[PDB]
């Protein structure tokens, strides 16, 4: 006789809402990522800030894939960067005073450009010494500053530090990774691998206490990485679907009826 | 005339349907990947077991942003700190015994808090001498625990195992990594990065032959990497797909019937 | 009376052909990124390719979980290992020769394999002595080629390169990336991470002079990491979606003109 099914297609239409409800509300919590890679024709010069407190700067120059035999190894020589001097107070502590030594760095990825840095320091009371260093993106954009003490300060938290011993050649490649946000941010950011080598020392026992530092910054590769975050929850998709499906059920319980008009 | 027109209709049906399928069995086999970050106020004690063979512990000493210089490099000093020395056997090779001793790590991030140990060994036939170390989540669960024995057993497979030189200081900055997996295992490992900064030995000559290790323990920062594994395939949403494209082509034939008529 | 309300009818319909048409236009643009690991039996012999200019290899040799200490530092010994020299010409610049040494690495990672290397130079001007090392994926396919050379060209330019220096012994636990890319490349590449110990020169005062290196080679683990890129924009679905979307504004339509009635 007269059976009602379309009981189950409603309780398959709420099913199916709460369904699409859920997944939407799950989808709108976890974004996934998306990677992706640029090839740079040059690179903008980069801005190192080392923090030597008592090592002199014996010489710094520009070089290439190869870095010729040093002249003196421990002894003063020729200083072929432009370099900028600046003091400012501690964001983490403003009880104490730095002082920041910023060198232009290297733009030839493609002709293997590097920057050669050597200090050295006299004596001191320590017994662990190392050089701190931080990288920043824009030289530039360090000269050009109305406050380069409040620019020092803010790349202070921006950025992270690291630091460079002495008795060893330490070769540091740096690569840059760009992060966009969910409220649009443009975060830029610096990776850096280091290499440390054994320093022969072949210095006169005479000049042994003096503790020399050398490094090398040169760019890892010509590509720059790039990081975003993907939202997979769109509601008109959401609706479009949920309007299908509604239509579906009316068109299946629609052809119910017919075929209960033949025969049930 | 009269010309049949709907073959073209179920056909592009059953194209449909065939590319959904495909497509859904494809979105099963290829599941994508999803990372969050975690701020934390306070870090939970992590334990450091260290394997130092015959390298007695001089000194070891809670810090912070900056370590004092040693009064003495190479002699011994005060220990303090918790910490708990346990036996047990290599799940590797069950012929060798292996003695640990763990050590309660740094917990407040936000003051940069520090952990520093110094051993000395007097002297050895090798010619490449390191200390082993090993670092799990929680000191307090292997405080609490009713098999120790079993706990290292299990946390030597469990996580992996690096070493620090001597004639030198080794800073690691250490991070935590969770990953979800589809059973629901909520794994958690450790993460590190590791400076090594020469050791100017100003020791006397006669003293020279011992060999001392010098390391720190850190947090890096008080973010918590978490992974995730999100599967795209809904079998309801495919469904439902798949549902509203014969509507169309079923409304679109009386359409079509009417354009015929 | 009557009041015309279809407009905003196909008003949404505008607006929802507008939308997923966006959306497939900047889903086109952004991939996801997929991440597999791949359990192996057992690897396949890695090809190492050394580049020691004046620095002679005193010993080579294939071992297990723990090296035995080292009969003599530094005098010539026994290579217990398959080595190939050759020569060709740089590919970044073609005016110099490079002249490199191929051992054929690692086999066995589930016994915790390892390859042990010593090398010696006797006496150099340069004040910063490093060997430097490449690693590329089948040590056969080196074997049999027809042109060894421009293997290694070919080698050189889709590996990167790194070094090891003297003082010290550097081990390295290497692991293979895979990766798929649209056209299907399927890349293969190594990543590395290294250990530097110091090396206590216990040799004659006489023999100082010679700079003495030691490497060791050994698989990370047994997991293959595969990354592939995933594109979520598929046309059929879009089409079907706005199929169904086109239904539910005529049907309502139509419900709507018997409201009015
Ligand atoms: C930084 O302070 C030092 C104090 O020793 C001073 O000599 C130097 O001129 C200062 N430089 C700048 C840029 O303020
Ligand atoms: C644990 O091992 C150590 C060193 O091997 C030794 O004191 C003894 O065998 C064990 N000690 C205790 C308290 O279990
Ligand atoms: C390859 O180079 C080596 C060293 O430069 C030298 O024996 C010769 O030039 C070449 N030998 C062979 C066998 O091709």
């Amino acid at each position: 006789l007269l059976i009602f099914i379309y009981l189950l297609l409603m309780a398959v239409a709420v099913f199916l809402v709460y369904q699409t409800i859920m997944d939407f509300r799950e989808k709108l919590k976890h974004p996934v990522m998306s990677v992706s890679y640029k090839e740079v024709d040059r690179y903008d010069a980069p801005g190192i800030a080392l923090y030597p407190g008592q090592a002199q700067l014996l010489s710094c120059k520009h070089y290439y894939e190869v870095i010729p035999p040093l002249r003196s190894p421990g002894q003063p020589g020729d200083v072929n960067c432009t370099t900028q001097r600046v003091n400012y107070t501690d964001p983490f502590s403003n009880q104490t005073l730095k002082s920041a030594l910023i060198v232009r760095g290297p733009r030839e990825v493609q002709k293997r450009e590097l920057v050669f840095l050597q200090f050295r320091l006299n004596q001191s009371s320590e017994d662990f010494s190392a050089i701190d260093y931080l990288l920043f993106s824009s030289f530039q954009e360090f000269l050009q500053s109305p406050d380069r003490a409040g620019f020092m300060q803010a790349c202070e938290s921006a950025y992270s530090s690291w630091k460079f011993s002495g008795g060893f050649r330490t070769w540091v490649k740096m690569s840059l990774v760009e992060t966009k946000e969910e409220d649009g941010r443009e975060a830029v950011e610096f990776r850096q691998e280091t290499s440390v080598v054994n320093y022969i020392d072949q210095r006169p026992a005479a000049e042994k206490s003096a503790q020399l530092f050398f490094v090398v910054f040169e760019w890892k590769d010509p590509f720059i990485q790039k990081v975003q975050d993907i939202i997979t929850a769109n509601p008109w998709n959401t609706i479009a679907l949920l309007c299908g499906a509604f239509l579906a059920l009316f068109k299946a319980a629609e052809f119910a009826k017919l075929s209960v008009k033949w025969m049930i």
